[PDB]
């Protein structure tokens, strides 16, 4: 209830990274998919296909129940795997990847990072599209510096210091209210990341922050935007949501 605004706020982000890359028919591969909160989503985007994997498989479970009681008209496929730092293949392309507030998962070692951005590869049509959210290391960083780590939603810690230069961080422990506790992050190293992808034939089309993505998305669809509690977000709220950026790749 605490909360509320952020959630839309966050799946408006969502609904809208959906809407400008898919299209009718369209087959799509959820990574990190969680409990399949996007199924809507993706139902009113008309797609064609939606195949959900999450290394948990109690959330892959709840996104079983979700589809299997859901008014879709899309074909549905879960799998409870690792998908970042263990070998994928499902046999077939997609013509949308898209990873929610979840890649930065992949980053647990270079092997890790490796690994995911391969199985993103060989599941990606060419021409496809793969879409994230993922927090912004820049953004993290620099409220390290304000020393404005946290608030009443969320918290931020870092690691040791000891020497420690600021920039040798590669992990932190993120809490959301009603959500994550102590939740361990791993920092997306974007140039990295950029570069292991330009390598696989995959180069950047996109980097827009939650709060200006959202702001700009807002003010072109005031339509979507009436489907719920839109328009405002306090102080604290916009903290929260300006966290994450997003972040779109594409496969030439
Ligand atoms: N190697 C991995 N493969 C697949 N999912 C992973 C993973 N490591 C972490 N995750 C999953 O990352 C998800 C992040 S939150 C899931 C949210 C969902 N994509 C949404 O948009 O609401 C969790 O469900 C977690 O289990």
């Amino acid at each position: 209830s605490k909360t509320i605004n952020i959630r839309n706020a966050n799946n408006f982000i969502k609904a809208c990274l959906i809407r400008l890359y898919t299209k009718r028919g369209d087959s799509v591969l959820d990574l990190g998919c969680g409990k399949g909160g996007d199924l809507l989503k993706y139902e009113r985007a008309g797609i064609g296909e939606y195949y959900g994997v999450d290394i948990a498989e109690v959330s892959i479970n709840d996104a079983r129940v979700r589809a299997r009681n859901m008014k879709r008209r899309f074909k549905v496929f879960f799998r409870a795997q690792d998908s970042y730092g263990r070998h994928m293949d499902l046999g077939k392309e997609f013509d949308v990847i898209s990873s929610q507030f979840s890649f930065h998962y992949a980053f647990s070692t270079s092997e890790s990072l490796d690994i995911a951005q391969r199985n993103i590869a060989r599941h990606l049509r060419p021409g496809g599209y793969f879409i994230m959210t993922v927090p912004s290391r820049d953004v993290i960083l620099e409220r390290y510096k304000q020393g404005r780590m946290s608030n009443d939603f969320y918290k931020i810690e870092l690691e040791k210091m000891e020497d420690v230069p600021m920039e040798s961080v590669r992990e932190y422990r993120f809490t959301l209210l009603d959500s994550v506790n102590n939740c361990i992050e791993y920092f997306v190293d974007f140039t990295r990341m950029v570069d292991g992808f330009k390598r696989l034939g995959l180069s950047l089309v996109e980097r827009k922050g939650f709060i200006d993505f959202y702001e700009d998305e807002g003010r072109r669809n005031p339509e979507l935007s009436k489907k719920m509690g839109l328009g405002c977000l306090t102080r604290e709220e916009s903290e929260v949501v300006g966290i994450y950026e997003v972040v779109v790749f594409r496969k030439l």
